[PDB]
């Protein structure tokens, strides 16, 4: 799997975890250290599905050109899965290159009101925790507030493959990520909303760092009930 000290500035890479199910990697700086994040590409049919940006609009410019390169298959729809700039920062680039961008109300209200970059097309049927919407080759699911108000998940029945986003931290994270928008009272009920509702997930990638199985979600809690106490 692609790490920072694989990736050099400005560049994504691309992972394939499954036929048609890809995550895409990228690097950004942040108080002066270097984070990667993740999102998730799901073929759909003969395009593609694009879960968040790459963390900026140089980024997210790279991701379109690494999948032009690495699949040749046009992203028609993204979905952004909160209003921070891991997940909306590129949105305007994607929208100059023809892609349909979506979030739901909230995040897109948030996005708005934090001068973020803003998603075109409203996601309906996700205001209450625990609902969920299919959305092309993917299952949308809103747990509950946990990293932020809007936290969204994602579900790839085909593969059984569960994007966490920001609510979920990869292993290495043993103490808080960026918490200034998060509900650390509720993270760990959203948490257990996602346990119920995927337990059959096999591959899980947090929002930064190297995927895992369910085994993440329970690591999550750990880490969170631990800072909530500190
Ligand atoms: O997810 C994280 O915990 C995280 C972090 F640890 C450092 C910096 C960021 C993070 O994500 B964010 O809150 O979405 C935002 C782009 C910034
Ligand atoms: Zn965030
Ligand atoms: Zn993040
Ligand atoms: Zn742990």
């Amino acid at each position: 799997y692609p790490t920072v000290s694989e990736i050099p500035v400005g560049e994504v890479r691309l992972y394939q975890i499954a036929d048609g199910v890809w995550s895409h990697i990228a690097t950004q700086s942040f108080d002066g250290a270097v984070y990667p994040s993740n999102g998730l590409i799901v073929r759909d049919g003969d395009e593609l599905l694009l879960i968040d940006t790459a963390w900026g609009a140089k980024n997210t410019a790279a991701l379109l050109a690494e999948i032009e390169k690495q699949i040749g298959l046009p992203v028609t729809r993204a979905v952004s899965t909160h209003f921070h700039d891991d997940r909306v920062g590129g949105v305007d680039v994607l929208r100059a290159a023809g892609v349909a961008t979506y979030a739901s109300p909230s995040t897109r209200r948030l996005a708005e009101v934090e001068g973020n970059e803003i998603p075109t097309h409203s996601l309906e049927g996700l205001s209450s925790s625990g609902d969920a919407v299919r959305f092309g080759p993917v299952e949308l699911f809103y747990p509950g507030a946990a990293h932020s108000t809007d936290n969204l998940v994602v579900y790839v029945p085909s593969a059984s493959v569960l994007y966490g986003g920001c609510a979920i931290y990869e292993l290495s994270r043993t103490s808080a990520g960026n918490v200034a928008d998060a509900d650390l009272a509720e993270w760990p009920t959203s948490i257990e909303r996602i346990q119920q509702h995927y337990p059959e997930a096999q591959f899980v990638i947090p929002g930064h760092g190297l995927p895992g199985g369910l085994d993440l979600l329970k690591h999550t809690t750990n880490v969170v009930k631990a800072h909530t106490n500190r």
